[PDB]
């Protein structure tokens, strides 16, 4: 059964999330903030985000770039490119206890293989 | 509250006003962080003082409107919509990346005068 369940769940509004965000020049952190009430749950959520970014890449407005080229891939490949390096956990700890974490946003920001451009 | 630089974006003010509220929908629907906001309004303009205006106005109509509220240190304070302008205005950066690869979208992430908190139209809880 793996995550069938929540592919369907996601597929339930893809259609609405996509006539809303196709419209956008929106980063793929702003893609994660679009889809965070799917699910509470980390996992959920990962699934969620790459149904979204796999179709937006599908219809062609959002192309990716590194360090200024744009970069070529399928939707698929772009998929295993994020997961191969997707934080293990929504947010990782400051080393110094009790300040600000870091949050997936702001990988997506930083530390992503490739950006949004248009 | 500079008349000048009412005078000076009218335009672009009046320009802005026919997807203000599909903007509206769009951030409500999705209860956006501010450095969402900024990228909900780039389509707009290539130029960074007309998307700078569209921000504000799309700001202040979320304010106004009682479905953006905003926080800091995990509180909210109380300003009117053009008090709230005038507070992120004066630490407005100078240019929509840092010169030198720091940008008005990372600014709004970390180092904003306050960020956002997003009121249910229904029955008025908070999503922070």
């Amino acid at each position: 059964l793996n995550n069938h369940d929540v592919h369907k769940r996601y597929q339930d509004r893809l259609e609405e999330d996509v006539e809303f965000t196709i419209n956008y020049e929106l980063p793929l952190s702003c893609l994660w903030s679009t889809i965070k009430d799917f699910s509470s749950d980390f996992e959920e959520k990962t699934e969620a985000f790459f149904i979204l970014f796999k179709e937006l890449l599908r219809r062609g407005h959002l192309k990716l770039q590194r360090d200024g080229q744009i970069i070529g891939h399928t939707p698929e490949e772009w998929e295993q490119i994020f997961r191969e390096v997707w934080p293990e956990y929504e947010i990782e700890p400051n080393p110094l206890p009790g300040y600000a974490p870091f949050d997936i946003g702001m990988w997506l920001t930083v530390e992503a293989p490739a950006y949004a451009v248009w």
